[PDB]
């Protein structure tokens, strides 16, 4: 078929299955979180949480499908039908390393519900705590050989892919170990080989050397609020491309629709980037596509922290809190307008 409507596999959508309702989890796991102290503002700050109520969640925005679990496979169904109207074909799950059966039967689900509307999944692996290449390499194993057969997992070129998240936590001559076709605990040339892609923060003189030195397939920005960092600057993008080309690195920049984490980051006002009914993601997501690049990743699928969802939120007003919505927009105007997007993008490709 050439109707314009078909999934692209070149299109990584970050998600979060981290939401959870006393029903399904025993707790709004997620909805409530804790208030993050001010990093510049003293001692002795009691900065108090937030109780994940119907009227008081952990976003400045107001979920359409409600207070839901990441467990629910009715909610992973519509997630799913989301993902097919934002033509998203990949799913970029965060990973962290919890070791637990609610952990293992979640990521099943997923895959599951997944597959029905032919969406793939690949790993965003987080920094677990004592992250390290020979953990991370137990890791990549056991994810392959637990998921690497079903028929939702996302392959490029017969190879898995990993988002590896702040992979600057982890020294080059380390990851040289693990990426190089001759570390001492290389995946290169096994079965458990994979595309790399690591966290671009800051300034070239850092980060060129970084990627080469680690032996990182590719990079990947993350950051939803454009000049965050150098990586999260679109107007550096064309000549992080040239230089991707030029060194045979994949480029995979990140595109949002905003920012505003002001509910659990009250001091961190200064990120917020503002909606402007869908003028902001036009922005950002027209840069990718000019600059060239083979893929792009979106923060975020449901980020609600953050700000960065492109999930259907709604107007809500309650005694505790007054929400942000998608203002002169409908509710799943951000999922309808990355399929746009997709299809500028796959007429570039
Ligand atoms: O997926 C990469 C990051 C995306 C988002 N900035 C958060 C990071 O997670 C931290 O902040 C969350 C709240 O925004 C918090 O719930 C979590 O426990 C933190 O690790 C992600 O690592």
């Amino acid at each position: 078929n050439n109707l314009g409507t078909e999934l692209d596999y070149d299109t990584f959508c970050f998600y979060y299955d981290w939401y959870g309702s006393e029903a399904i989890d025993g707790q709004y796991r997620h909805w409530a979180h804790a208030i993050a102290p001010d990093p510049n503002g003293g001692s002795g700050q009691n900065p108090g949480t937030i109780p994940g109520t119907q009227e008081s969640i952990a976003s400045n925005f107001y979920p359409q499908l409600g207070r839901y679990s990441s467990s629910d496979p009715n909610i992973l169904t519509k997630h799913m039908d989301m993902f097919v109207m934002a033509r998203t074909g990949v799913l970029a799950l965060t990973w962290w390393n919890e070791q637990d059966e609610t952990e293992a039967k979640r990521i099943g689900l997923i895959l599951d519900a997944a597959d029905k509307k032919k969406i793939k999944v690949c790993f965003h692996l987080e920094p677990y705590p004592s992250r390290n290449v020979q953990n991370l390499r137990e890791n990549i194993v056991k994810l392959i050989t637990r998921y690497g057969n079903h028929p939702a997992f996302y392959r490029k070129d017969g190879k898995p892919l990993f988002f590896i998240y702040d992979s600057y936590l982890i020294e080059p001559s380390e990851w040289e170990k693990l990426l190089s076709p001759g570390g001492s605990i290389t995946i290169r040339n096994t079965a458990y080989d994979a595309l790399m892609i690591g966290l671009w923060t800051s300034s070239p003189t850092v980060q060129r050397p970084f990627i080469l030195n680690a032996h990182f397939d590719g990079f990947y920005t993350y950051f939803a609020a454009t000049g965050f960092t150098y990586g999260s600057t679109p107007t550096n993008w064309v000549s992080m491309q040239k230089w991707a080309k030029e060194n045979g690195k994949i480029f995979i920049p990140s595109v949002g629709p905003g920012y505003i984490d002001t509910r659990i980051r009250p001091w961190n006002g200064s990120v917020i980037r503002t909606r402007t009914d869908g003028q902001y993601y036009d922005a950002m997501y027209r840069k990718a596509i000019e600059a060239g690049v083979s893929a792009i990743s979106i923060t975020s699928f449901n980020e609600w922290h953050e700000g960065s969802q492109i999930e259907p939120a709604v107007p809500y007003t309650s005694s505790e809190f007054t929400y942000l919505d998608y203002e002169n927009r409908e509710p799943d105007y951000y999922l309808t307008r990355t399929a746009y997007w997709v299809g500028k993008f796959r007429e570039s490709k």
